[PDB]
C-alpha cells in the first residue's frame, strides 16, 4: 500500500500540521518571508483530512479548561512541555487516532503562541519534533492501520463533537500533569 508506505505517512503528517498551523497565523506559515515554508498542494482526500482537522481543532479551541491549560505553558523553551506531554499521552502502549489529532493540535497551539518571537523557528522545530515523534513511535501504528486515512472513522459523521470531549480530556490530562 502506498499509503501504508512510511514517505507518504511522513508526507501527509507534515502537510496536515502545517495547514493547522497557515490557518492561525496566515501566510509564510513562519513570519519572514525568505524562511517561508511552501504549502505543498494537498489531494482531494488529503483535504478532506485537513478540513476534518480544522473542524476538530475548531471545537478544541471553544474548550475552555484546555485553553486554559495550553496557555499555561511556557513557549519560550517549549522542548520540555512538549515531549512530556507527547509521551504522556501514548505512555500505556495503545494507540488511537484522537491522540494522534490531540498531539497535532497542541504541537500547532504551541507554534501559535511563539508566534511571539522566532515564528519561523519555532515553526520549523516544533515541526520537526512532531515529525520526529510521528516517525519514532507512531509511523508503525498508521502503518499497520493502513495509513491516515482510518482518522476520519474515529471521529464519525454526527458525532466528532461528542468524540472531541475525549480528545480534549486526554490532552488536558497529560497538561495537567505537567502543571
Amino acid at each position: 500500500g502506498g499509503p501504508t508506505s512510511s514517505e507518504q505517512i511522513m508526507k501527509t503528517g507534515a502537510l496536515l500540521l502545517q495547514g493547522f498551523i497557515q490557518d492561525r497565523a496566515g501566510r509564510m506559515g513562519g513570519e519572514a518571508p525568505e524562511l517561508a515554508l511552501d504549502p505543498v498542494p494537498q489531494d482531494a482526500s488529503t483535504k478532506k483530512l485537513s478540513e476534518s482537522l480544522k473542524r476538530i481543532g475548531d471545537e478544541l479551541d471553544s474548550n475552555m479548561e484546555l485553553q486554559r491549560m495550553i496557555a499555561a505553558v511556557d513557549t519560550d523553551s517549549p522542548r520540555e512541555v512538549f515531549f512530556r506531554v507527547a509521551a504522556d499521552m501514548f505512555s500505556d502502549g495503545n494507540f488511537n487516532w484522537g491522540r494522534v489529532v490531540a498531539l497535532f493540535y497542541f504541537a500547532s497551539k504551541l507554534v501559535l503562541k511563539a508566534l511571539s518571537t522566532k515564528v519561523p523557528e519555532l515553526i520549523r522545530t516544533i515541526m520537526g519534533w512532531t515529525l520526529d515523534f510521528l516517525r519514532e513511535r507512531l509511523l508503525g501504528w498508521i502503518q499497520d492501520q493502513g495509513g491516515w486515512d482510518g482518522l476520519l472513522s474515529y471521529f464519525g459523521t454526527g458525532t466528532w463533537q461528542t468524540v472531541t470531549i475525549f480528545v480534549a480530556g486526554v490532552l488536558t490530562a497529560s497538561l495537567t500533569i505537567w502543571k
